[PDB]
């Protein structure tokens, strides 16, 4: 009773995805973004494709570059990907890693000088995620050891052992900050789903290479936090911001976060080997997936951005929700066997190919308006790396590979 797309469609999609990753995404990053003046990678590329070697450089972006090239190398073996990953790692370790207090600085000047020394848990997570993947790809012990130390700092300095979860920002010396906002866009609240999602993601990847008992407990406690506090069963959306006791302090809905958490939650529970908890996760995850399917999609299959605090639907197509839906809908299909999820995956991909992709300038447009008009946003900046789209492509290729083997 398996309803599965025929081999031709499965393979056709997988080839376009592979082509997109290697010939557009990873090609753009390998050639436009390496910086030969300060080493490492540029912190910004404007809409016209101009790299900015003197732009300030965020840890998150640089961790994302590291993760993506490391992941691509592990799965595809292209020596250039290791080389690019190595370039990212060296700069990262030299300049972003705080050798005195531990963890990674928020932002450095292009030459490497600390510019914003705060220790944000979101950035610490991406560091762990990236270092753990580099370790997976190469077996480097320093990367793993650095990954472990950052974990230790988060638990030591940020863990709320009364209420679950984490204080999200500290100063350089690991003293809690009042303002935990990632940006001006975020609510001034003590807890955010966004930051806790990436702790989970980081910890799940670290657990792959360091299956330590206490990490397992921390990982499971985050999954449990998501099921009991962040995921809303009545709506099928993640609540975005909370106080310290996880009381909702927000009503906005973010479709891209929903669909990302949908597959991440499952990956995390399966990394953990937690069979007793898996049914509840699969249920929350399929719900997240359906809710996005029902409420977050334009008629062309692409995802809207969010519903704001006042209820306003932002219809802009940002690059990363499309990427995350690609994986989230393929995952929902693998989990439930319902082919409507496959069709949704195909719809979003066609949108990516037809609208999101910047064919002229390479890579993907950050934002596309509801009328199909691309905004003249930066191609690369603090918040736009190769991770969402690079990962989405790697995941889809591997997931399609498994489906193909149903024959
Ligand atoms: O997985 C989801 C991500 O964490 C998103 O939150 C990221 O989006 C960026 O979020 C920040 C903080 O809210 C915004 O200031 C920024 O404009 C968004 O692009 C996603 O990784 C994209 O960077
Ligand atoms: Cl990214």
């Amino acid at each position: 009773t398996e309803t599965i797309p025929d081999v031709r469609r499965l393979r056709a999609l997988q080839a376009e995805v592979h082509e997109e990753l290697t010939e557009n995404i990873l090609k753009f990053w390998a050639t436009r973004t390496h910086d030969p003046v300060h080493g490492g990678f540029v912190g910004r590329v404007g809409p016209d494709g101009r790299p900015h070697p003197e732009a300030p450089r965020g840890a998150i972006l640089n961790a994302r570059i590291l993760w993506t090239f490391a992941a691509a190398y592990r799965q595809l073996g292209t020596p250039l990907y290791r080389e690019m990953a190595e370039r990212a790692y060296r700069y990262f370790v030299r300049h972003f890693v705080d050798a005195e207090h531990g963890g990674v600085y928020w932002m450095v000047a292009a030459d490497g000088r600390p510019l914003d020394t705060r220790k944000h848990v979101y950035a610490q997570s991406f560091a762990i995620y990236a270092l753990s993947e580099w370790h997976r790809a190469t077996g480097g012990e320093a990367a793993l050891a650095l990954a472990r130390s950052i974990y230790d700092l988060i638990e030591t300095h940020c863990a709320d052992r009364v209420h679950g979860g984490y204080v999200e920002a500290c100063d350089r010396a690991w003293r809690p900050l009042e303002d935990a906002r990632l940006s001006a866009k975020d609510a001034p609240e003590p807890r955010s789903m966004n930051t806790h999602l990436h702790v989970l993601e980081a910890y799940a990847n670290l657990y792959r290479v360091w299956p330590e008992t206490e990490l397992a407990a921390r990982l499971q406690a985050l999954i449990e936090l998501f099921l009991r506090a962040i995921y809303h069963p009545a709506t099928g959306h993640l609540i975005l911001f909370f106080d310290e006791r996880w009381r909702p302090r927000s009503r906005a809905v973010s479709f891209g976060h929903d669909i990302e958490a949908s597959w991440l939650l499952l990956e995390a529970v399966d990394v953990l080997g937690q069979a007793t908890l898996r049914p509840r996760v699969q249920q929350a995850s399929l719900h997240l997936a359906r809710a996005t399917l029902a409420e977050g999609r334009a008629p062309d299959g692409s995802l809207y951005y969010e519903i704001g605090e006042q209820g306003h639907l932002d219809t802009d197509r940002h690059w990363w929700p499309q990427a995350e839906a690609l994986v989230g809908f393929l995952n929902a299909y693998q989990e439930s066997g319902e082919v409507l999820f496959y069709e949704a995956a195909e719809d979003v991909w066609r949108y990516i190919r037809e609208r999101q992709r910047d064919t002229r300038g390479g890579e993907w447009f950050a934002r596309v308006r509801d009328d199909g008009a691309p905004y003249p946003d930066d191609k690369v900046d603090f918040w736009k790396g190769p991770y969402h789209n690079g990962r989405a492509c790697l995941e889809a290729i591997q997931r399609l590979r498994h489906l193909l083997e149903h024959v």
